[PDB]
């Protein structure tokens, strides 16, 4: 997260850190979210590679003791069976991942609110973005959750030509494009969290960023929209 600030430890729950085996260390790769107590959804292009994968939940500071994480292995990955790891413009940036085992719930840890399907937010609703990726363009990880207020940017504006164009589809969210203020690699898969009716939901999987750099003045950050794939989300729960 680009011109972010550090996240309280109870704020954001529901954020997961998504790392890969490294020699025989874990690193952080990505987010995502937590939506059952063995179910995670994070972005298609954060699992298209053939690592060894586990989550965190109850993360804080990837590189100290917390005193509240749980760390557990995947089990099983479900990629949306349209996703071309060529084209991520082309869209369905999102991947279900099923948990080696439960986890348990407390003030850390818990379930992401999603959206209602079909659900399309109003020109700049208030959202925030969280995440440990790199704090600056080029940079490094964060050590602790940061957040960013992201405030939404609708369909037409951000395909318009000043923006994204054609690159960005009805099946994705744009928030930010202010200069300052962005995703960055390594925030991927990870949730925007949008207040709709004095509720928090996550409405966006961190999908990409412009090749320019993180915090480009009108590229804002673009998400899969969640609300797209309700039914998709729920058809792979109920048959895995
Ligand atoms: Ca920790």
């Amino acid at each position: 997260v680009v011109g972010g600030t550090e996240a309280q430890r109870n704020s954001w729950p529901s954020q997961i850190s998504l790392q890969y085996r490294s020699g025989s260390s874990w690193a952080h790769t990505c987010g995502g979210t937590l939506i059952r107590q063995n179910w995670v959804m994070t972005a298609a292009h954060c699992v298209d590679r053939e690592l060894t994968f586990r989550v965190v939940v109850g993360e804080h500071n990837l590189n100290q003791n917390n005193g509240t994480e749980q760390y557990v292995g995947v089990q099983k990955i479900v990629v949306h069976p349209y996703w071309n790891t060529d084209d991520v413009a082309a869209g369905y940036d999102i991947a279900l991942l099923r948990l080696a085992q439960s986890v348990t719930l407390n003030s850390y840890v818990q379930l992401g609110v999603l959206p209602r399907a079909g659900t399309i937010l109003a020109n700049n609703s208030p959202c925030y973005i969280t995440g440990w990726g790199l704090t600056r363009t080029n940079g490094q990880l964060a050590q602790t959750l940061q957040q960013a207020y992201l405030p939404t940017v609708d369909y037409a504006i951000c395909s318009s030509s000043s923006y994204w164009g054609s690159t960005v589809k009805n099946s994705m969210v744009c928030a930010g494009g202010d200069g300052v203020r962005s995703g960055c690699q390594g925030d991927s898969g990870g949730p925007l969290h949008c207040l709709v009716n004095g509720q928090y939901a996550v409405h966006g999987v961190t999908s990409f960023v412009s090749r320019l750099g993180c915090n480009v003045t009108r590229k804002p950050t673009v998400f899969t929209r969640v609300s797209a794939y309700i039914s998709w989300i729920n058809n792979v729960i109920a048959s895995n």
